[PDB]
């Protein structure tokens, strides 16, 4: 049963980073990947044509998302008791002391800033799959 | 850039030796202190006792198994209180029941660890928790 993971990012750069990342894990999964928040809470609250979606084992979620903001999705996961309970890495650009507060107090699990560099981007991201993937015991 | 703070509520004298060791090889400017009981925890959180005027921690390692006070009742404590949900709280703990793991995070605990009994294996699970928590994650501002 391979982990799903569900990436929330508008940036093709940014996403086409964390495929390449998670290609060459040793963890068998797959990374399902949405473009803007509307798509990302339909999909999660598998509305209509998304009834039959996989529940993400792990959601990689930047706040600043087209058509819904990142920071209701993250709101609207934490509060829903069928979701809550999935882990949530916020990555995102955003980094002023109000907005960490705020994603905290939403009960994010952690807050990552995404690097000013790919090159950066790509070693923060294997912590994250090192991390969440490899050392943590997620719930069922 | 004040110093991080670390908490680690842990009886067990071997595994909290342990952390220290790992976080002691940390680059990251940072105080680590080491509560032996869930009570104890409690009064530093509340700052009471010789915790009065205490920093919050930025990071909670928390054993689910403690003296005194549950460390299953201290992380409801901490994740239901305004004044000290924010801080994230990573349970290192030797139970992986799995009714525990998701009771942890029901209680909304940011991430959950089985410790290892082996002590080469816990190290490396520790060096984890230091370069992801301590060196790559942003951590909140404690709480005044």
């Amino acid at each position: 049963p391979p982990k799903v993971i569900l990436l929330v990012e508008d940036s093709k750069a940014d996403s086409r980073l964390v495929q390449e990342v998670l290609k060459t894990s040793t963890i068998d999964h797959e990374l399902i990947i949405l473009r803007d928040g509307l798509a990302a809470m339909a999909f999660l609250q598998q509305q209509g044509e998304y009834e039959n979606s996989p529940r993400p084992n792990l959601i990689l979620l930047d706040l600043n998302l087209p058509k819904k903001d990142g920071r209701e999705v993250l709101a609207e996961i934490k509060q829903n008791p069928d979701l809550k309970r999935i882990p949530v890495v916020v990555l995102t650009t955003s980094h002023n002391e109000d907005d960490v507060i705020a994603s905290y107090e939403l009960h994010v699990n952690c807050y990552l800033t995404k690097s000013r560099n790919l090159k950066d981007l790509f070693k923060m991201v294997q912590g994250i799959e090192s991390f969440w993937l490899e050392t943590v015991t997620l719930p069922a």
